[PDB]
């Protein structure tokens, strides 16, 4: 559903620049 809007950047993209 909805949760589509997630794929386009989980908080991968995230935790690799926080965490980067």
């Amino acid at each position: 559903g909805w949760w589509l809007a997630l794929a386009l950047a989980p908080a991968l993209a995230l935790a690799l620049w926080w965490a980067x």
